């Protein structure tokens, strides 16, 4: 069944794979409960949600739903603060104690639970020490409100200053086959503070010149991966999540799905067992990114007048 | 000098080419103002904001501490009250005529003017008929806070049934060379209705997969553009804002630029005068989309942790 590993050093468990709640917001509810019923059904018990998802927190009113049916003291709950305001091109962090605390409980009554098992700062507040925010969170810690704490996207000097406050369970970070800027620092630096890493890979969608995006030889680089998932008895989707199983103990992804049968397929990567060797040949086939970071994206536009209509009268 | 052209039928009166302001804020706010006095003074006279710009409406601030030092009734100021809330992949809009009012009062303090000549719905609220905010403004027009009205990125149903409420005097929409859907259907209802038309092209930033990102045989087309820029005594930029000129006594563009020199470079565009026949010949060098409104953008993605510090303590 599935594998159960430790996150991070403070005493977080949890199942090998993780679900991301993101997508089931975008669509209706009582199918997006069955989405999580049925992750728990395969074993998954660690849910990862944020108060910036969904319509003024529907993301995690939708699984403080889904925990109504389950056996919450069996399901690691990951969410998080921080994310203020977005706007055209950038984002606002806002890391005040007051707001951490405001944000904290917030989130508590949205998933009408007693306690959050992981609570993340979901982007780094460049205005305020990160010293400050990490104490509010120690204190948080302490009346029990929180359980353990996560950083998301955080450089290593604010990743060793936060853990130098209270230890830091997990990082959530994007990680995968396409992006491995992690590797050079962050990794090392996980291992050397025992803190766990949570891999993501955002779904591609946003915005771009205020019009809604979404994403789209080469062809010969996707026939190595097809032909490496064929030979590994697993789809190129799962060949791209085993290979970030594959990377350590201390891993746990969280891809997210609206499907079903996508989730059962993201299950099945676990069964896929990889040795040194057909990792490298894997690593290999996929070329990393010239500059470190930068990606370059070909994403399709929509214009905004279209479905501008309004219910007539 | 600059010449002045009637917008709408209404009574409002622009310079041919207005200004754009929302690049202003992104920096430094003195030379913020500088861009603004420097247009002024090549006759601009019509300039652009909304209360979505900058950060807690930090763009009409700007704009409004510019017209401080020039003389405001000679000014003609369009803003934009409707985005209520931008997200990840989606913006959200609000038409109900409460936020309308508080929306038109909030902006009238951050500008710190009587009156705003030319408001606009920034994105259409698809849960409220149009009928519905179309009448807040039809009675912000009484009260003479606002003198006339603007539509954005609407629909033709919204177009008609908002026009028959009160006379809207501008719709401003994405339309270049490069995005010409408008021309099947909403510029000949402009023209049917007296609506004036205000283009802009969106500056290329945005969101994708929650990251930071810009936009970057196919050079035989710049090469075609570049000829005949050439053979026009302009650059491209001034040939493609040319183009835009030129598709009607009632088309105002608003290009915004953070340097003077781009500035004086789309004044510059004013002097280019264009034949029947050297339109066309524009127009053909550049292919349309193969999907109406679909556009495919090659844009650069950079990760978010490298700079995610904290101030020392």
């Amino acid at each position: 069944h599935m594998p159960r590993v430790k996150l991070g050093t403070q005493g977080l468990e949890v199942s090998k794979l993780g679900f991301g709640c993101m997508g089931l917001s975008g669509l209706p509810e009582e199918q997006g409960i069955a989405v999580i019923k049925e992750a728990f059904n395969c074993g998954i018990t660690f849910f990862d949600t944020s108060d910036i998802y969904g319509e003024n927190g529907s993301n995690e009113e939708l699984l403080g739903k889904a925990l109504k049916q389950l056996p919450r003291e069996k399901i690691q709950v990951g969410t998080k603060f921080g994310i203020h305001e977005i706007g055209f091109s950038g984002v606002k962090a806002k890391g005040t104690p007051d707001y951490v605390r405001s944000c904290c409980e917030a989130s508590l009554k949205r998933l009408d639970v007693d306690y959050i098992d992981l609570f993340y700062i979901h982007r780094i507040d460049t205005t305020v020490p990160i010293e400050i925010t990490m104490g509010e969170l120690k204190k948080l810690v302490e009346e029990g409100k929180i359980k353990y704490v996560g950083l998301s996207e955080a450089s290593p000097d604010t990743i060793r200053r936060a853990h130098a406050v209270h230890p830091v369970t997990a990082l959530q970070i994007e990680y995968s086959l396409w992006t491995r800027d992690i590797e050079d620092e962050i990794v090392p630096l996980c291992r050397q503070l025992g803190i766990g890493i949570v891999p993501y890979s955002p779904i591609g969608r946003g915005l771009f010149a205020g019009k809604a995006i979404k994403e789209s030889k080469n062809k010969q680089i996707y026939y190595r991966i097809e032909a490496l998932s064929q030979k590994h008895g697993c789809t190129p989707v799962q060949l791209a999540l085993a290979w970030v199983l594959h990377q350590g103990e201390d891993v746990v992804p969280i891809p997210g799905t609206t499907k079903i049968k996508n989730l059962h397929n993201n299950v099945g990567a676990l069964k896929v067992k990889l040795t040194k060797e057909d990792l490298k040949e894997i690593s290999d086939a996929v070329p990393l990114d010239e500059v470190a970071g930068e990606s370059i994206h070909e994403v399709i536009a929509v214009t905004n007048w279209k479905f501008a209509n309004t219910p007539p009268l």
